[PDB]
This record gives structure tokens, sequence and C-alpha cells, in this order.
């Protein structure tokens, strides 16, 4: 458990980047105080995930193209019990999808809502150093992933594809993002409780 969770902690800290908004959405910090890392064991969600992963693999030259990615949401507790649900997803960069990041600090910008919302419920602060936040570190099946640079408002995956990869560009994205259009293509494997730390 210790080495498995240290690997999660390393992924969480090492993928932090300096954000263009100067910390507006997610707060100002260089690292986190990781409080707890819990493995989510939801058999029904796991099987919904693996059934779809097998299907996608068969449609993508025997390859699921699975990645471990972060997800930030004010609804992590509904996600761990009921799973990711595309019915809760159009106005986003790549449309009506479920978004993930390979940089934990990008997902951190979504923990209190879009653009950070009004921050924590207690102090109404997007840069709250006191209130404990939660992120998910997820197993995500990308399958055949459609590489895109500019905004493309999809309702579903592009024809013949299983996801969209938003790649960084001068005029566009600062960091990558990964988008699925079917909730069963992600499993909320780790629940991370943490605080952002004052630099
Ligand atoms: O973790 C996320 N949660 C919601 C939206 C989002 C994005 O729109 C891009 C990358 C990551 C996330
Ligand atoms: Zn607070």
């Amino acid at each position: 458990d210790d080495k498995e969770f240290q690997s999660v902690e390393e992924e969480m800290q090492s993928t932090v980047r300096e954000h263009r908004d100067g910390g507006h959405a997610g707060g100002i910090f260089n690292r986190y105080n990781i409080l707890k890392i819990q493995k989510v064991c939801n058999k029904k969600l796991w099987e919904r995930y693996t059934h779809r992963r097998k299907e996608v693999s068969e449609e993508n030259h025997n390859h699921a193209n699975e990645r471990m990615l972060f997800h930030g949401s004010p609804f992590v507790n509904a996600i761990i019990h009921k799973g990711f649900d595309e019915r809760h997803a159009i106005g986003g960069m790549f449309g009506a999808g479920i978004y993930f990041a390979e940089n934990s600090s990008k997902s951190n910008q979504y923990v209190y809502g879009i653009g950070g919302g009004t921050g924590c419920p207690v102090h109404k602060d997007r840069s709250c150093y006191i209130c404990h936040r939660q992120l998910l570190f997820c197993r995500v099946t990308l399958g055949k992933s459609f590489l895109q640079f500019s905004a493309m408002k999809m309702a579903h995956s592009p024809p013949g594809h299983h996801s969209v990869t938003g790649r960084p560009s001068v005029n566009g994205l600062a960091l990558a993002e990964y988008v699925i259009y079917r909730g069963e293509q992600a499993y909320p494997e780790y629940l991370i409780t943490y605080q952002i730390m004052r630099p």
C-alpha cells in the first residue's frame, strides 16, 4: 500500500505547473500537503469500466490506450459511488465530455467549480490553504484518441474514435487535456485528500 500510494503522491506533486491565470482559479502554490490517499473499490463500477475497456481494446488493435489521469470536481463523492456520468456534461473546449488532466494542478482548478467557482464553501476562497480539497486519480480508457489543437464542440467522440486529446498550441492550450464522452471509460481509482501549500 505504502509504495503504491507514494507513487500516487509523486505523480500528484511532480505534475504541478505554473498556471497562466497566476493562480486565479486554483490558488497560488508550488506543492501540496497530501493528507490521505484512498483506493476506491467499487466492484460494479470496476466491471462497467473493464467491460468497456475490453470493447475499446478490440476496436483499437488489441490496445485500450489506458492512462492514469487526474479529475477535479465538486462532485467527487457522487463519482466514487455512481461513477462518471456523461449526462452531467457542450460549452466546454471539446464539448459535452468528461475532462481529465495529466497535470494535477490543472485538475485542481476544477475542484471548487469551473474557473474555481467561489472557492471553498467555508471561506469563499479559491486559494484556501486551510480547507481540505479532494482530487481523483483515475484509470481512463482513451482507445483511438482524436488529436485536436483548437476548440471543437463535440457531443460524442469523433467517428471511429474513443476520446479526444487536446494538445498544447501557441494560440490555444497551455497543457494537455483528455476527454471522454462515455462515463464508463473512466474509473475513479484513487481519492486524494490534500491542501494546496502557501509558497
Ligand atoms: O479535472 C478536470 N475537471 C473538469 C474539467 C477539466 C478540464 O476542462 C480540463 C482538464 C481537467 C479537468
Ligand atoms: Zn476555506
